[PDB]
């Protein structure tokens, strides 16, 4: 299996035409200030191989590197973008992606590399990059012949692909979506991932140690409960003294031992004290390990900054996600887990973090979506949401609306966008599946539209095989037609909560996108940091914020025009957690 190409010692104006597939191999996972192994160019004019010291040297190449009319078609640009960002040198042109084209034409195959998306149009006439590179710690690059072959079919592919790819985009009304939304967007996650977040290390080690300090008390307590030390963090030595020791029932029996998974102990929870100190000092022991080691095991040593990854690539409803340090998953129901948040601090001296959050976006796209019309007018009205179910839910006057009452509307509101079953919703709230499915009863009896809705996404997704989303994201569900029930509930729960949540998704990166822009038109050096849940953070001089409180909302509150307001809650502080 050999394919031909000019292992070139010299870039040359062939090199350089137009139009062609480009690699700027990155191996290590992680590509930040990371090694670029080689380069493969396939155009009009044949294949080349380039020596990554050679052509980044090469004045002509990096000129045609950062020539936006040059265009490129690549896999994963973004990848590519970052790397070269660390030396000092700008890609532009990439005018199609493989990754991207490939997780918009199906979110669910998991496009691992070059291989697994050509595999999606029969092409075979490349490797995996595992094949080539290996698992792991095994993940070597190989000697030149080797490697500029699988650079080279790498590219080859991309040039074949990329016509059959945008084919099915366009016939899906999928063009537009990768080619003004996930692909200049792919450029700014990369701005945003390389500028990097300034953390506190001296702050972070502070909260870590009162962390230890903390967990040192309720590991105390648990021995104290327990009449005797043992490793809580062993599940034998835990079954031993849960149900042997303190001889607490065995709510359902495993085969082996005995199960102390969450689920159980939750249930056990009313039969001894012991049980919540287990649950808690489990949540404050994976705070410790991700955001106390696992984040200050990322921090630059020089810079003191944290230059995470996005995956734009990964979930199946359209949000981004990202990795080493995952900031989206900050426990914000732990105290000690919100205020992790205070880490991150402008990385200038006179510069200020803003936050702005849209507030109850899926529900604002729920309604939109289901044109309910409770629901459009509770919006239009600016109602609180979940005082606003409690009142129609429980047929209350505002006035009569309990703490306890919102609560549980609180939960049914999240339930219903959730697609939740009447035994998911019992389990959230504590009750019984009776009083649940009450509960969302109550709910469709008030908010029709919204029942309407519900019940055609999962007809429609029976009858077209997919949902989609506000921008034309879509979502297969083959899954659907499984005669299991789990299997079937969870394709129709995903039917139900993929357009909203991925409705959400998609106004979040307009507006990222419609920001960017927008914060260059008024000459402000402010820019994006991060992207979590329903929020957008940045840093600015401090002489911005005036100019960020109004221009922020505006543009975020414009990307898209729904039939209820999108509302943003916007803050700035002199840390993330702070800006609130």
């Amino acid at each position: 299996a050999k394919m031909a190409f000019t292992l070139a010692d010299r870039v040359t104006e062939e090199m350089l035409a137009d139009k062609a597939a480009l690699v700027v191999e990155v191996v290590e996972e992680n590509y930040h200030d990371a090694p670029i192994v080689g380069i493969a160019v396939v155009n009009e004019h044949g294949r080349f191989f380039l020596r990554p010291e050679t052509a980044l040297a090469d004045p002509q190449f990096v000129a045609w590197l950062g020539d936006e009319t040059k265009k490129k078609s690549m896999f994963d640009s973004k990848r590519a973008a970052v790397a070269l960002k660390w030396k000092g040198i700008e890609l532009c042109g990439v005018s199609f992606d493989l990754l991207l084209a490939a997780y918009l034409l199906d979110p669910a195959q998991g496009v691992d590399d070059v291989a697994a998306a050509a595999k999606m149009k029969q092409y075979e006439a490349v490797r995996p990059d595992e094949a080539v590179y290996g698992k792991g710690a095994k993940r070597a690059v190989p000697d030149e012949p080797v490697l500029a072959e699988h650079l080279v079919r790498k590219a080859a592919a991309i040039w074949e692909l990329e016509r059959p790819f945008l084919d099915e985009l366009r016939r899906n009304e999928q063009d537009r979506l990768l080619v003004e939304l996930e692909q200049p967007l792919s450029s700014i996650l990369a701005e945003m991932e390389f500028a990097g977040v300034k953390v506190d290390t001296k702050r972070l080690e502070q909260m870590g140690k009162e962390l230890a300090e903390q967990l040192g008390t309720v590991e105390q307590r648990i021995y104290e409960l327990a009449g005797q030390e043992f490793n809580i963090n062993s599940p034998k030595q835990l079954g031993v003294i849960l149900f042997e020791k303190l001889q607490l029932p065995v709510l359902k029996k495993t085969k082996t031992g005995y199960s102390t998974s969450a689920d159980v102990l939750e249930k056990l929870a009313p039969y001894h004290e012991i049980v919540e100190n287990i649950l808690h000092y489990r949540q404050l022991g994976k705070l410790q390990s991700t955001y106390i080691e696992g984040l200050l095991k990322v921090v630059r040593p020089d810079t003191k900054k944290v230059h995470t990854i996005f995956n734009q690539a990964l979930t199946q409803t359209g949000r981004l996600s990202s990795t080493e340090p995952n900031l989206q998953n900050i426990p914000i129901r732990l105290e000690e887990g919100r205020k992790i948040r205070q880490a991150f601090v402008p990385s200038e001296s006179d510069w200020l973090i803003f936050a702005a959050d849209y507030s109850q976006i899926e529900l604002r796209v729920l309604a939109h979506i289901a044109e309910d019309d409770n629901l459009m007018e509770a919006f239009r009205r600016d109602l609180d949401i979940h005082t606003k179910t409690a009142m129609d839910i429980f047929q209350v006057s505002e006035d009569e609306v309990t703490p306890n009452m919102r609560r549980q509307a609180k939960a049914v509101n999240f339930g219903i966008v959730y697609g939740i079953s009447d035994y998911g919703l019992a389990q959230n709230l504590n009750i019984s599946r009776k009083e649940a499915a009450e509960f969302i009863e109550r709910y469709f009896e008030s908010f029709p539209g919204v029942k309407r809705y519900m019940e055609n996404i999962v007809q429609e997704a029976k009858q077209k095989g997919y949902v989609t989303t506000l921008l034309h994201r879509r979502r297969y569900l083959p899954d659907i037609t499984s005669r299991n029930f789990n299997v079937r509930s969870f394709a129709e729960r995903m039917a139900m909560n993929t357009p909203i949540q991925g409705s959400a998704a998609d106004i979040i990166k307009k507006a990222m996108i419609d920001l960017n822009a927008r914060l260059k038109e008024e000459r402000l050096q402010a820019h994006l940091l991060l992207q979590v849940h329903d929020e957008l953070i940045l840093e600015a001089p401090k002489e911005e914020m005036e100019r960020l409180c109004r221009l922020v909302p505006e543009v975020m509150e414009q990307a898209v025009t729904l039939r209820v307001p999108l509302k943003v809650d916007y803050h700035y502080g002199s840390t993330w957690y702070d800006a609130k």
